[PDB]
């Protein structure tokens, strides 16, 4: 075995996604007796920061481990776009259908195939848009908005038919241009709001729209995986499952409740949230349905039509 394994993380331990890597490491050096040493390599640094080529990383090797946005992998994996079509899940129930069911079942073969190992799932969550200029209450207010997105086209496409001027960037390409106002806005979760003190960075309007929702992923490299014996294979396997769902709890902390507090110790900071209506939300819903069944072939009909079953069912 290596004497140190490298894990791939876009966010360090201040963030629920990072907490969830350094809980895997430290559980998988535990339990493999310190044979298994696992070392955090957070801001993506081991692809430069290009965090949008991940996963190519992975599959060769340059990187032995990592927990994973769905996002950042989908321009190789185009079925991981699932969780970017807007407005299919409405809350988090829905979002464990998909995991814990068929569609996240689906999911993990198709992963398998690519040569990257699928363990376990955590979560990164519900991104909602934020601003420096104005309230967002329906689509036209984001008109000419230059809102940052991940570099994956899909939401090019999103905010495109929302009439905004969106830029793809990465996590760290994205700080600055929030500092200077080359951006007016992101979309994030509001754990990576939070921690990442967004606020501070002209960030003072937020909508809770809950478009879209990332999970996250932990995954080895096939031929890391397949080096380790079959033993130890299943305690790094149960040490990601520990880790995930410890971090599901972290990402989720004042949010799958009624009152969302969380999203209140933002509005302590000088944050003005704004919460839809339910007819508000569903002229988002329909703003970008086209973009919605456009890709919704692109990914698999098949696979969209099982999510959009479990979510009915949930
Ligand atoms: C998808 C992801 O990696 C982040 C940190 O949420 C982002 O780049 O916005
Ligand atoms: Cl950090
Ligand atoms: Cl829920």
């Amino acid at each position: 075995y290596k004497s140190e394994y490298k894990m791939s993380l876009v966010l360090g331990p201040a963030f629920p996604w990072g907490k969830g890597g350094e809980i895997w490491a430290d559980l998988v050096k535990q339990r493999t007796n310190g044979r298994i040493n696992i070392k955090l390599y957070p801001g993506t640094s081991l692809v430069a920061g290009d965090q949008t080529r991940e996963f190519s990383a992975i599959r060769q090797g340059v990187i032995d481990m990592a927990v994973g946005s769905t996002i950042n992998w989908s321009p190789q994996v185009r079925e991981l776009n699932l969780f970017s079509l807007p407005f299919l899940m409405p809350d988090y129930k829905a979002l464990d259908a998909l995991t814990q069911g068929e569609v996240g079942k689906s999911i993990f073969a198709t992963l398998e195939k690519a040569g990257v190992v699928p363990l376990a799932w955590g979560e990164n969550g519900f991104r909602e848009v934020s601003n420096s200029k104005r309230e967002i209450r329906k689509p036209e207010d984001l008109k000419g908005m230059k809102l940052r997105v991940v570099g994956s086209p899909l939401y090019i496409e999103t905010f495109n038919a929302l009439g905004a001027n969106p830029t793809q960037m990465s996590w760290a390409d994205a700080q600055p241009a929030m500092a200077s106002g080359a951006v007016d806005g992101q979309e994030n979760p509001q754990s990576v709001f939070a921690a990442a003190k967004l606020y501070t960075v002209g960030q003072k309007f937020v909508t809770t729209w809950g478009y879209v929702a990332d999970p996250l992923i932990f995954v080895v490299n096939k031929q890391i995986w397949e080096s380790w014996t079959p033993a130890d294979r299943e305690i790094v396997k149960q040490a990601a499952v520990d880790a995930g769902k410890q971090e599901i709890a972290l990402a989720r902390k004042g949010l799958a409740e009624p009152g969302a507090p969380a999203w209140k110790d933002m509005e302590a900071h000088g944050v003005k949230v704004t919460h839809l209506t339910p007819a508000e939300h569903d002229a988002f819903r329909k703003a970008t349905a086209k973009v919605y069944d456009k890709w919704k072939k692109q990914i698999g009909t098949d696979l969209v039509t099982k999510a959009e079953g479990a979510i009915a069912k949930r």
